[PDB]
């Protein structure tokens, strides 16, 4: 019933053209092969630099509920079944990293062949992974090589940073001496990230390691020295170009709130590289900043497309609106 013709033709909008989108957010021919039951690795959305257990709780369209195995479902999230943070069964193995074990176990009391004989399931298959470690690596960016990186929690915040995980085409940003959740996945063309000097050719602060003796006199030289790593060449950033969303344009993003949902929505505002998400018929208190390469937002027709829900516009004058 519900259509994006027959609603771009009421509100006389228009939507944000698929060439704007990164190919992994538009793409929609690809089919689902996740299934219910089936387990994998993969890392932990907030906790970046660790890998667990995980098995598919649900499966809608091309994106999928994942649970850590033995752990409380509060901590289920979602995922497209295109996502280069999960991984086949095997995978840390074969490329050094070690696993968190599902609740109950000691890292050494896993195994995979067992732990698909006590849990009688299968392991998804190992065709369905985009990230499988058979890939080239980041040009240019090595576990151990320094760099400085804007804390995208609090991006006021450029500081002291170092790649400490590589997978495939991207690698692990960590702040030094900082908890590890503050971590984030990145590629070259990362806007966040800055080649070591950045800050002072800029005039901007540096934030150092925490706790660093006399903070005020850091000194990436002497830094450099005293940890005796190398900073990722200069070469190796490869910054992408602003993106080109209009505010007004419309799209499909998934809700915040309730991440099994995906909502009509419109650009509200724009950064260079962030726009501003509304979801049309609801309060500007939901409103968001997101990366315009967010894995979450798609555009028109991709839930019709895939075979997700997509839910219409709140009505109006109902609870949480606004007279959009």
């Amino acid at each position: 019933c519900w259509s994006w013709e027959s609603y771009l033709e009421e509100q006389k909008a228009i939507t944000a053209p698929v060439s704007l989108f990164q190919d992994s957010q538009a793409v929609t021919h690809n089919k689902n092969g996740f299934k219910l039951g089936m387990k994998l690795e993969g890392i932990d959305p907030q906790h970046p630099s660790m890998y667990f257990i995980l098995t598919v709780a649900e499966v809608c369209g091309y994106r999928l509920r994942l649970h850590f195995d033995g752990y409380s479902e509060c901590h289920d999230f979602w995922v497209n079944a295109n996502s280069p943070d999960i991984h086949p069964a095997g995978w840390f193995e074969k490329t050094g990293h070690k696993l968190q074990p599902p609740k109950g176990y000691k890292e050494e009391e896993f195994s995979w062949s067992q732990y698909l004989r006590s849990t009688r399931a299968q392991a998804a298959p190992k065709h369905l992974f985009v990230s499988q470690s058979h890939s080239p690596p980041p040009l240019g960016f090595q576990v151990g090589m320094k760099l400085e990186a804007v804390d995208r929690m609090n991006p006021s915040l450029v500081c002291v940073a170092s790649v400490t995980d590589v997978v495939d085409s991207r690698f692990l940003v960590h702040f030094d001496n900082w908890d590890d959740t503050y971590d984030y996945w990145c590629d070259p063309s990362s806007p966040y990230i800055h080649p070591v000097g950045w800050c002072q050719k800029q005039g901007k602060p540096l934030t150092p390691p925490q706790d660093y003796p006399d903070p005020d006199n850091f000194c990436w030289e002497k830094y450099l020295e005293e940890t005796g790593a190398s900073a990722v060449p200069t070469w190796a950033f490869k910054v992408r170009p602003p993106h080109s969303f209009l505010v007004n344009m419309k799209l499909e993003a998934v809700d915040r709130r309730n991440p099994a949902l995906i909502r009509v929505a419109s650009v509200e505002d724009v950064e260079d590289h962030r726009i501003k998400i509304h979801f049309d018929g609801w309060s500007h208190g939901y409103d968001f900043w997101i990366d315009a390469d967010h894995p979450d937002i798609h555009p028109a027709g991709w839930c019709s497309k895939t075979g997700h829900p997509l839910q219409p516009p709140l009505g109006p004058r109902e609870p949480s609106s606004a007279v959009d």
